[PDB]
């Protein structure tokens, strides 16, 4: 029957043994300076409570029943310093302390390998409003599109989470998040060889971010009506000038001018260029009306039916679904 | 003295051992090949650096001086995709991709074990706004109440944590949070039998969802007006609508018609039904009065004290509290 | 050359045995009632893969390739109520659910030893607008400065990250996050002798916080106009009044009275004393005038171009960059 030596006392040793595993039975205790280890493996085989340290990885990874191998106790932010660079590759699980006081700068997001990879990055020097932050999702897609994405919020700080290929990479957690931006198209750049009120564009565009020798300049500083772009205060000759149509990205949670300030006159119908959500009230030369009172509009056809004909030389001032 | 056999240089073994325990008392270390475990168990009881595989939670616990047994290293998120169901049970430490794309959906917090139990849900779809999720704490209260919650912000992500009892789950993170909607009562429910502009409540209600063929209306698109919901545009015939009252919570960080913009005239006394916060002006007949120079208001009485006696047939417009 | 004794079956073992470590080439398994441990060390030599179980923190950390010692598999905040208490010192890694049902209350940030060092803070009762928590990085600096900082929005929750010393902590982390408050100076204290509508400052102040018996009273309650806090309601005589100045810290993502509402008339220059970002339009008499329509106004130098000289005894009031 017995099939190998028994130790009824057990055994002491004096040099490090070499063996060939055991099923053990009691307590595995230590004495001061006892190092303990945990075996080098990359393999995708295992079996549940089996625990490793991944070399290629630098991860202490356990074996869990549904989904195998996985970081010890779920995860973690692996917080680093990053250097400013142009561009910068991020790895899985870490953080990324970005220094933007210089200027703009890219993060390339990793490939995905796992539902719920993660990267977090964090404006530590609150310059993200000036020198934006662009997110590159390489191929892959974020948000559903594989459009780069700018962060332009200073002291802002976002996780990304892979949702698998359809949706791609999304924010899962964060602070400070306005509106994320979507550049299309760089619409405009010049060297400006004067001082400059205003610029004309070559489009009436959507909405506009613009770039002051590689600066982004705050909403409060410019303003796009129609296809110009008038600066408050103006900008000195030789400056670098970029102009960008963008589409935004909402996380978080508006006047239109008729005919130039000019009254046409003897007109119920006022048609406005985008479709608008809602209009509740029309300044008229000083005179605010409000809507199902003095006026009706219609938000398919965007189209204000005034009460009574205009006078000639009025000033009609609309308001597009302001603070509601 | 000698208790036990010596062995001064070690010993080697070749194949597995069945050993009652050991006190190291030096470097325990790994060849290629050598897989290791940690001993399944699921109990209470527990020394300082113990650490154990727990079958049934499928998670690798060490059991720490204060609070006994515990995920290594704190935690971390699990996530994993959730398939659309009307409603599902969440597992405390995972994250869920939710997908709403469809319709509506709920999901229902598990039995709290321990302060800070954690379960994070995400809106990955982006289609919260017009497929609200609904959060259930089941019989424990939710923000210090019992009742269900509902998200209707797209792109929004949440950890919901267990703060005790008393006041419940609590939001410990996220983005995109706007208001929480709690849904006291479906006071309008109606198979649509013609187009329909507008319809008439059995009760003025404070603040009210909307639900068209179970797909959440976004308030631009129709107005309660005491007890009267406009629907700019019209809803078609045949469509299942439901009004829904709700209370709002705050996460993140106004216009009052008086007698159908008819003035009785010679008066000096507004009330507003709402007690308000505040009234900073008063369009009259297009002419905007400001507070403590036009008017007086008083706040615990909801009395406007105009400065002069008011005309017959004029239009006048109030202000309540807007972006002071 | 055979160095020690082979044991070609492996060998059985019927009590603890006192092992001076071992190179293991097999299968590491348990049986039930197995119970394994890690060996205590603070000691910040290690080798790749090495784990242990700290003492002094209470952590069980491995030691990875880069940055030696660190919690296994990053990390995961520890969830722990916290008595109200005047001061509280947090410590790493922890999270706090606060509860300032009772009052104010002050949490004192941990010296940081490593970048990435964090604490979560939650307002679990919905309690910081009326009785606000203050945050210390004690001589560390927040945001770039060692000034304390109150956080006055109820059911924000929010992690406190260590940057390094030259932005000090930042947050990483949270929902709910409005304005933070860096409170520079209690510029004016009172027992309240009688009902009181309002209180004239030895100074004009920026911006300012009010505190009635140690409450934080809602912007909506009092407004400060030039050097004078008006309050709406009232407060009763023996108050505890308490006024002070502080600079707003912003995380997520206006009217001006000329002469008392008195036109001085023929003039065409209005002078603002706050450089102003943008100034859309002005209301004279209850007639919006639009900004490069009815007038011209420039931002550095703070001057409304009016278009036509001023009649005696007109109402001007002025909209400061308002929800554009």
């Amino acid at each position: 029957k017995p099939t190998q030596p028994l130790f009824p006392l057990g055994l002491e040793t004096s040099e490090s043994s070499n063996i060939k595993g055991f099923n053990n039975s009691g307590t595995i205790e230590h004495s001061p300076g006892a190092v303990m280890t945990f075996p080098e493996d990359t393999e995708v085989t295992g079996l549940p409570s089996s625990v490793r340290y991944n070399p290629d990885s630098d991860e202490f990874e356990g074996y869990y029943e549904n989904g195998g191998w996985l970081s010890l106790g779920g995860g973690g932010i692996r917080w680093e310093t990053l250097p400013h660079a142009p561009s910068s590759n991020l790895l899985e699980g870490r953080g990324y302390l970005i220094n933007n006081t210089t200027g703009t700068s890219t993060v390339v997001l990793p490939s995905p390998t796992r539902i719920g990879d993660s990267v977090t990055i964090c404006d530590a020097y609150g310059k993200f409003a000036t020198y934006p932050l662009t997110v590159s999702p390489s191929g892959n897609n974020l948000y559903g599109s594989t459009e780069d994405m700018a962060i332009t919020t200073d002291n802002v700080s976002a996780t990304f989470t892979w949702s698998g290929p359809e949706q791609g990479w999304v924010i899962t957690s964060g602070v400070g998040l306005g509106q994320g931006r979507v550049y299309s198209r760089e619409i405009f750049t010049q060297i400006l060889a004067s001082e400059t009120s205003a610029v004309t564009l070559n489009t009436p565009p959507t909405i506009v971010d613009v770039y002051a020798d590689g600066k982004r300049l705050a909403e409060s500083k410019y303003s796009l009506d129609g296809n110009v772009i008038t600066f408050s205060p103006s900008l000195p000759a030789s400056t670098e000038l970029q102009v960008i149509e963008y589409t935004p990205i909402q996380l978080g949670n508006i006047t239109w001018v008729y005919n130039g300030g000019s009254a046409i006159g003897g007109e119920t119908e006022i048609t406005l260029d985008i479709v608008v959500d809602d209009v509740p009230a029309i300044d008229i030369n000083g005179s605010r009306q409000y809507k199902n009172l003095g006026f009706t509009f219609d938000p398919l056809t965007s189209k204000i039916t005034l009460a009574q004909e205009l006078d000639a030389e009025d000033e009609v001032v609309v308001i597009i679904n302001g603070t509601p």
